[PDB]
């Protein structure tokens, strides 16, 4: 009744963690409109928080390792939580919030949020290397797989209330109390709509300092570090545990546009309800393979053996991705002339067309245009549509000039806005799709524990805190921050249409050839898993020489 008392004060620590990291990403769009700042000093102020936890979570680790722990982590959460107060009092400081159709037919205190989000990220570096060594050191012989399942399981709940009250307090007006509310024209859909986006740090500010006051009652250096660099089995696990986070956080990252752009779902059918359901497998599974291991008595092979059992079983699944894949998108100008008459080789410089020759309007405009023919035109006025209905539901185009199709004069050339949808088939592949990736996240989410346990297994009992701290660092540094960024510059390999914006060229992508999308996307996880696969089983080789 010790440790359980211990066990219960981390609990809520790790809510609070994952509550503010939510509750930040939340809140940049409000900042950026409502500070008036540029968008290269919005991608630092968010960088921030990484500043400060990779300069000081190795020093940490090292030197607080014998002194006092739990009261330490108190420390650290009262810090995290005064960084988290301080990010809101520009809005008390500054003053009040002053600044309060293209159909086009055929046409012939900055300082402030970056100082705040550099002392949470250093004040939460105590939790996870001197928790859950400490956890480690005094316990019965097999319960520390058990605990640390329940307190994976148990962290889930930050995500939640940080996505319930991050959507109600973005739908009040910002200066909401000191003026009211009767005389403001603007509304959540407007422009220049700013939302109250002080009032979700002062809730986690809160949290993260009440989490904090139950922990307050309950020359070396180097050698140290070279004694851990000289371990190989050590580095080995290091080296493929980066490889495979690095696969799932791109996969994570990309899978919503890879998911809209093969099989047309416009990000709120394949998102909202998701969630719901893929929460509760990820939960259940992280607890199952906490309580697998217990049961079970398994040592140190034995959870290596288990762990590689799991990453096989979840690799097995990702490869009949390659199998469910629909056609290319036909949408003409881009690909195929723009008479639908003949394909094309190259997606740049298509020439105009017949149909097209008089109506001289923007190339570079991209509006959803689909008439009852199936394919796809990028303008009203590159389609040749002379015609509206008003500002009504869509407005039906009407007497196209490059819509028009032989046997379809007798009919209405009429486009809506909007990409025609795909066939049932790829409805049917998405099901599928779906299917699939809830079975992967639950195999993959069965053997998340194994890494802690094994990083304490394979190291001296005394560097216990040193080598996950090492751990996090490499982790979070070379597969958290670089992932995206390579992922992204592979993927942009593909586009076929550019969005000039009025200095850069490449504002935005506006489509992606499928079939290049899938190959790159699905091949890099790929490669990437069995690259992890491999030293692993080389591992448990030399493991089973060992001992
Ligand atoms: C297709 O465009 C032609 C030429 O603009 C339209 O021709 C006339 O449009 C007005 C109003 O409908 C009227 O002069 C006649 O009803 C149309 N016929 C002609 C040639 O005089 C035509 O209406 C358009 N498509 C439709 C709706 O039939
Ligand atoms: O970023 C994430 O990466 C994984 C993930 C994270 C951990 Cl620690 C783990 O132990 C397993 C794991 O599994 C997957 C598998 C995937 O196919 C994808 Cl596409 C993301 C994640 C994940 C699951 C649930 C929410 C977010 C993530
Ligand atoms: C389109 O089809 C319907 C029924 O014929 C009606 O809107 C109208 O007669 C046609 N012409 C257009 C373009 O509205």
């Amino acid at each position: 009744n010790g440790l359980k008392m211990f066990l219960a004060a981390l609990s809520l620590s790790f809510i609070a963690k994952t509550l503010g990291a939510i509750i930040m990403k939340s809140s940049i769009i409000h900042i950026e409109r409502r500070f008036e700042i540029s968008s290269s000093l919005v991608g630092f102020i968010d960088g921030s928080f990484e500043i400060g936890n990779l300069l000081v979570i190795v020093f940490v680790s090292y030197f607080g390792s014998k002194l006092h722990r739990p009261k330490l982590i108190g420390i650290g959460c009262f810090i995290m939580g005064i960084g988290g107060v301080l990010t809101a009092l520009p809005h008390f400081f500054m003053g009040y919030y002053r600044y309060s159709s293209t159909l086009s037919t055929c046409l012939i205190m900055w300082i402030y949020v970056f100082m705040g989000n550099m002392l949470r990220g250093i004040g939460e570096t105590p939790i996870v290397p001197l928790g859950l060594s400490y956890i480690d050191d005094f316990a019965k012989e097999g319960h520390s797989s058990l605990y640390l399942g329940i307190l994976n399981a148990i962290a889930m709940i930050g995500p939640i209330i940080g996505f319930t009250l991050g959507s109600l307090f973005s739908k009040m007006y910002v200066d909401i109390g000191y003026v009211d509310l009767s005389t403001i024209r603007i509304t959540p859909t407007d422009s220049r709509w700013v939302g109250a986006w002080w009032l979700n740090f002062l809730v986690s500010g809160l949290f993260s300092i009440i989490s904090s006051i139950p922990f307050f009652f309950l020359t070396g250096f180097f050698q140290s570090f070279k004694s851990i660099l000289t371990n190989p089995l050590y580095v080995m696990f290091v080296l493929l545990t980066l490889l495979q986070v690095s696969s799932y956080i791109g996969a994570f990252t990309y899978v919503f546009k890879y998911v809209e752009q093969q099989y047309g779902q416009p990000s709120s059918k394949a998102n909202i309800l998701l969630g719901v359901i893929t929460i509760p497998i990820f939960a259940s599974g992280m607890f199952l393979g906490g309580y697998i291991i217990k049961k079970f008595k398994l040592n140190t092979v034995g959870i290596a053996k288990f762990s590689c059992f799991t990453a096989v079983m979840s690799l097995s699944f990702y490869l009949l991705y390659f199998f469910i894949l629909c056609e290319n998108k036909s949408v003409a100008g881009l690909t195929m002339t723009y008479d639908g008459n003949n394909p094309v080789t190259s997606h740049r410089d298509v020439p105009l067309s017949y149909c097209n020759s008089d109506c001289n309007c923007d190339e570079s405009q991209w509006e959803p245009v689909c008439g009852n023919n199936g394919i796809t035109y990028i303008s009203p006025c590159l389609a040749g549509c002379k015609s509206s209905s008003g500002n009504k539901k869509p407005i039906v185009f009407y007497n196209c000039s490059c819509l028009e199709v032989t046997g379809l004069q007798n009919r209405n050339y009429s486009a809506h806005l909007g990409e025609c949808p795909r066939d049932d088939a790829c409805t049917r592949k998405f099901y599928f799709f779906v299917a699939i990736q809830v079975l992967n996240l639950f195999f993959s989410a069965l053997g998340g524990t194994s890494h802690v346990m094994l990083i304490v297994k394979i190291v001296q009992p005394e560097l216990k805190s040193l080598a996950l701290g090492f751990h996090s660092m490499v982790i979070r540094a070379l597969g958290g921050i670089l992932a995206p960024i390579y992922f992204g510059a592979l993927i942009d390999t593909t586009c076929i249409k550019w969005s000039t914006n009025n200095c850069g060229t490449r504002g935005s992508c506006r489509t992606y050839n499928s079939t290049s999308f899938s190959r790159v996307y699905l091949g890099l996880s790929s490669m990437l898993r069995v690259s992890s696969l491999v030293l692993y089983i080389i591992l448990i080789y030399a493991m089973k020489k060992k001992y």
